[PDB]
């Protein structure tokens, strides 16, 4: 079945967030093939355990710990993926699948051997980061960025401080104005996300563009 | 946890005969740390799920898809060790534990596709020969023997009729007479073993020594 129901919606809550979507409770139903009251009934138990708040909008916000296990176990789910595909050789069209399963149950060190094993952890077969890697072994935005995604919304850019200037159409493509609720995220190295296109972020840029939380 | 509660007394219940114990539930309730009464209770829906009987002797007793189940998760079991050992590189002391938690989310196509990149599959990294690799892709003992392992009794040996006589001994020092309580196989290579020690018969023995059910 879901082998871990707790992490399956954390899981899904970082991947809806990952593709830009709101981290919708009907979402979560829709996406897991789950009741809306079931998954009232879960969301409910991970308030209880602290992986998450339901936020005036209704959107999920996961609490750090709650992002931090959500981060693990995605993972534990790319590199299994990766386990699967690179190594085993699994049929790429039951890969994720399997490694639906095999989210729950590796181990930390399991992770860490498979970070030696593997030629690139980078990303995962289907083309999406691999996060966490780190934990394994109005505002500026260069100051409101963490090491974990957090949606802002773009209170200014100010382009007329700007030396540096092929962004300016980057932002402009990414629909990046105003603004504008896009993730924003960190190492410096940020990136604006929005709706899921990515604007890695020059330093000059980031040191000028100003944000507020929603 | 135990991942899977079913899977996991399947697993110990084979185990505890393929070292020549009697799957006795407090034995089963040592093995898994639980509690007795907590065994029962699990082994009341085994029941009902047709995977088990409760002996008059008080063994359990896999129905044949109880045993079909347990030699298949057993099979995963062993070749997650494998794959853990061979390939991934895990710690020797944390494979098992490991293993543990795969046994239960390893597909078939993964196991099969384990038989192909591993070197070695007649063994588990831990000296158990790993079974079902087929399944995946008073009475004479050659026709008394199944492809599944029964404990019966040796009725009469017959010494007298016997050609070839180097397994005389091999029987007297695994305390193989009378008899005397013995698991019996097949594959024609029968085994008979006693607590839990293996004798290959070779034909003329396992055609003239003859068993009766406990
Ligand atoms: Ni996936
Ligand atoms: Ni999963
Ligand atoms: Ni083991
Ligand atoms: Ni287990």
């Amino acid at each position: 079945d879901l082998v871990d129901t707790t992490e399956a919606y954390l899981r899904t809550i970082y991947e809806l967030e990952e593709e830009g979507v709101t981290p919708l409770r009907a979402r979560i139903a829709e996406r897991l093939e789950q009741s809306g009251p079931t998954v009232s009934q879960t969301v409910a138990r991970m308030e209880r355990d602290g992986l998450v708040v339901v936020a005036s909008d209704r959107s999920l916000q996961m609490t750090p710990t709650g992002r931090t296990l959500a981060t693990a176990v995605m993972r534990k789910h790319r590199l299994a993926e990766r386990l699967l595909t690179d190594i085993i050789g699994l049929d790429i069209n039951k890969v994720h699948d399997e490694a639906d399963r095999w989210e729950h149950v590796m181990s930390d060190e399991v992770e860490r051997r498979l970070v030696k094993v593997l030629k690139d952890v980078s990303r995962s077969p289907f083309g999406n980061p691999i996060p966490g890697l780190d934990e394994l072994g109005g505002t500026r935005v260069i100051d409101a960025a963490t090491s974990m995604p957090r949606k802002v919304r773009i209170v200014q850019i100010n382009e007329i401080f700007q030396v540096e200037t092929d962004q300016f159409t980057q932002l402009l493509d990414a629909d990046i104005r105003v603004g504008s609720e896009v993730e924003i995220v960190d190492r410096g190295h940020i990136t604006l996300s929005h709706n899921g296109k990515d604007v890695e972020l020059l330093d000059d840029l980031a040191h000028t563009i100003r944000i507020e939380e929603l």
